[PDB]
């Protein structure tokens, strides 16, 4: 794991764009797909999207989201949230994911 800081809003859209988007989307009303849609999740805890069917694992695990939590999630979401359906194998280098979160706290507004 590692501390979260502030990273390039720019860079952290680019990861979104080949990383991400092909699951989830960001923008307010976007539909979900293989995973929710990511608006305001900084705004509640995991498990929260009402329209999505979750595992129970992330559901109940109740993980208070924000950047550093982001960040230690995205690292590793399989050994963060045991039982996830979320497939990815997580980004090891601390500078993507402060990039990656910087972009998502903008962007989730
Ligand atoms: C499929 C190919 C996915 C990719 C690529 C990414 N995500 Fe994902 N994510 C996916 C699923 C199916 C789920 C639901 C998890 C479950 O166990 O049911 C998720 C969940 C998340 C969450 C939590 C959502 C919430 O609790 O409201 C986050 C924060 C999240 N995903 C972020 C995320 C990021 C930043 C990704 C790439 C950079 C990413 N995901 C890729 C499926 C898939």
């Amino acid at each position: 794991m590692a501390p979260f800081e502030k990273g390039s809003a720019k860079k952290g859209a680019t990861l979104e764009k080949t990383r991400c988007l092909q699951c989830h989307t960001v923008e307010k009303g976007g539909p979900h797909k293989v995973g929710p849609n990511l608006h305001g999740i900084f705004a509640r805890h995991s498990g929260q999207a009402e329209g999505y069917s979750y595992t129970d694992a992330n559901i109940k695990a109740n993980v208070e989201w924000t950047p550093n939590n982001m960040s230690e999630y995205l690292e590793n979401p399989k050994k963060y949230i045991p039982g996830t359906k979320m497939a990815f194998g997580g980004l090891k280098k601390e500078k993507d994911r402060n990039d990656l979160v910087t972009y998502m706290k903008k962007a989730t507004k």
